[PDB]
């Protein structure tokens, strides 16, 4: 995968507290969309102005990989998120750059096609009684073709509490019971376990068919989750707040999961994820990367997800409404997310495929940085 | 060391682009002061009141290591530098307040007294020649009495290439026949080599009598920085840009390094710094924080260094001039760091003993969080 020198001349950020786009602009005037992380976004795109744009800027990408090892490197006092939820804009970017002047979407020029993309609904709440999560669940089951559910155990980071007593003991038995035989059934507890519990937590899963046990202890402790892989059958997953590379070797060296889930976002872009999934190839391991809303970082991972050799069963697909992302409203054109027998979509439109809001952009806070 | 109950009522931040101040109010009308991370610390204000002042404001910090704790657990999609460097404002203030309303340093707080602390005279330049290094030492030396004292090897993370061919193996022989043989020589290659590179340099080092390696390889790679380590006699030190307290178990389990070197600012203040001294203590390493600049970084590691029993041999103490650090000019009423015979002195005045500059805080942008 190569591909001709381009300079960027200007880096801009559209952007409020919780989405930021970024629109790159090389020499010869092509130009190309992407977004940093949402969450803080304004604050990300700061970052994007202060620390990532001045070592990109009139810099050759054409080793994009290089470049930002750089920036990393200029960096280095500033290990940790905000750098790479800056860095993933400017890559992004620059993927639909590259699209759009091949005329190839983004999963073709990582040597895929477009295509679909099987879509597992993914519940975000804890504060939803077990019974209405199933209930909700079985109705986009109807709706939307959908044959795989993720639901949420124990309290967020809860030092080994549950939301409340016996939440989780319910809610397992009850989807297995109200989905059916045939369902495919994952669970994500959220850093909340000691090894003992996940693993008492692991078995119940297992004696009602879970395939998928997301981040049962303290996702910065791997020795936790390596123990907790190794007692148990049903598949320990994790990586989704993982932003260093050295730690992905770690872990991916160590095989403290049985399946990674890289945030493209969090990661710093499509190059860095590109990295971890090929990490995760030569060690057999599958990549269902964490997408956690509806803006682009779904779409980035629907065409990541048509590329890669080792990916994973499914795209994660946050099924909350509006009430719980008022923000996700009206940020494309044309919606990207519609899904058929539970299924999302990959056009053959050139890049991303996707084009933001002129109206969103309209009421956006805007930055630019020069060459 | 128990604590009075406490309710932070209002965080308020005093910041430019280079360093920014943090003024706490407990609900018994108490104020205390501290400093954010410089650099970049108008980005690191936003964070604080973003991030930090929401989960700390209203709350009893009484035990604030648990409180800090909650921060980083309620922030956990945000690991690294920006959310500790934020946090250590906070964290800095509720010293210099605990310290007013005891009356006392909070050296003495901290378990130790006023008095003196052994200085080195950091350089942090790699531009200058070696033979004008030398020069500007012996300067310092007859001016201030240092005894110790600290250059640079290698490119910063300069990739195993030095700064220009042959700069450091001119430097290492010139500042031991410079300086002559009692004074304590220190070098920092700031993540620049390989272990064999590094080894290789290590021993010309001690052939020198040099006494203090620091971060010879690039500091992310652990297993790199042990092997060095284990290969040399002369002590091996690093630290500086750890901020997370799960690397800094894993790197003292390990004994990667002999002189652990915790920036008070970086890793999130002094209770976290604490932590971080006693894991060391367990371990029998000592203690030599880094301290770059003379804003409070510098002061905060000199009420440290009189208390931990674990200290390490000497303060760093930059001697770069005004060329250098414009911004740090006129940020306090009183002078802390004169230095004689090659000390610095930590007096009894109560808190950390130091008050911003009025006419600095009048130019300075203002942002205030409240219960
Ligand atoms: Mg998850
Ligand atoms: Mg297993
Ligand atoms: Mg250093
Ligand atoms: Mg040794």
């Amino acid at each position: 995968l190569y591909f001709q020198s381009m300079k960027l001349t200007a880096i801009e950020t559209f952007t409020n507290e919780f989405v930021g786009f970024v629109r790159v602009t090389s020499e010869d005037g092509a130009r190309g969309w992407g977004q940093v992380s949402t969450y803080h976004s304004d604050i990300t795109c700061e970052v994007l102005h202060r620390q990532v744009a001045p070592w990109m800027l009139g810099q050759d990408c054409s080793d994009l990989d290089d470049l930002l090892d750089l920036v990393t490197e200029r960096e280095h006092k500033f290990p940790g998120s905000y750098l790479r939820r800056a860095m993933a804009g400017v890559d992004t970017a620059i993927w639909d750059l590259r699209g759009k002047q091949a005329g190839k979407p983004v999963a073709e020029l990582l040597g895929g096609s477009a295509g679909t993309i099987r879509a597992y609904a993914s519940s975000m709440k804890r504060d939803i009684t077990p019974h209405d999560e199933a209930e909700r669940m079985k109705r986009l089951r109807d709706a939307h073709g959908f044959d795989a559910f993720k639901v949420r155990a124990g309290a967020e980071v809860g030092r080994g509490r549950d939301e409340w007593p016996g939440r989780t003991e319910e809610i397992v038995p009850t989807m297995r019971r109200e989905m059916g035989d045939s369902a495919a059934l994952l669970i994500d507890a959220n850093s909340c376990y000691a090894p003992a519990q996940a693993i008492e937590l692991g078995k119940l899963l297992q004696d009602h068919g879970f395939s998928h046990f997301e981040e049962p202890c303290p996702y910065w402790e791997l020795e936790q989750t390596k123990e907790v892989s190794e007692a148990l059958d049903i598949d320990v997953t994790g990586g989704e707040q993982d932003c260093d590379l050295t730690t992905w070797r770690r872990m991916i060296d160590m095989r403290a999961v049985d399946v990674v889930q890289p945030d493209i976002l969090y990661l710093g872009g499509i190059c860095r994820t590109l990295r971890v999934a090929r990490m995760a190839e030569a060690a057999a391991l599958p990549v269902t990367p964490h997408c956690a809303n509806l803006s682009l970082v779904t779409l980035f991972t629907m065409h990541l997800l048509r590329a890669i050799p080792n990916a994973g069963k499914y795209l994660e697909f946050s099924i909350e409404g509006e009430d719980y992302y008022p923000w996700q409203d009206g940020l494309f054109v044309e919606d990207p997310y519609r899904i058929e027998d539970g299924h999302a979509r990959v056009t053959e439109a050139p890049g991303w495929g996707v084009e933001i809001c002129p109206e969103w952009l309209a009421r956006s806070a805007y930055k630019v940085s020069r060459a």
